RNA sequence: UAAUCUUUGAAGAUU
């Protein structure tokens, strides 16, 4: 539901990672992840995500899935300019 | 989720 491209690429959320994470119910990783801007965040890997403090594999899997959706929309030039 | 928490992220727990 919040795991859809329309929701994941909302500029308001992309520009406020704690809130982006909250929508995915992943806000416990906000301290670990919020210092990285979205455009860098979506390209982190499983190994890096764990180094940063995403200790639950299920969480890293959900993160990587959401990231790849954003990437596809970024590649297709389908994220609003106001997110940049 | 009405809310909060857990990871397995579709479910479970608590109030």
């Amino acid at each position: 539901s919040s795991m859809n491209p329309k929701s994941l690429t909302d500029p308001k959320l992309l520009k406020n990672i704690p809130m982006w994470l909250k929508s995915l119910r992943l806000h416990k990783y906000s301290d670990a992840l919020s210092g990285t801007p979205w455009i860098e965040l979506i390209y982190l890997d499983d190994e890096t995500l764990e180094k940063k403090g995403v200790l639950a594999l299920g969480a890293r899997r959900k993160l990587l899935k959401a990231f790849g959706i954003v990437i596809d929309y970024k590649e297709r030039d389908l994220i609003d300019r106001s997110a940049y």
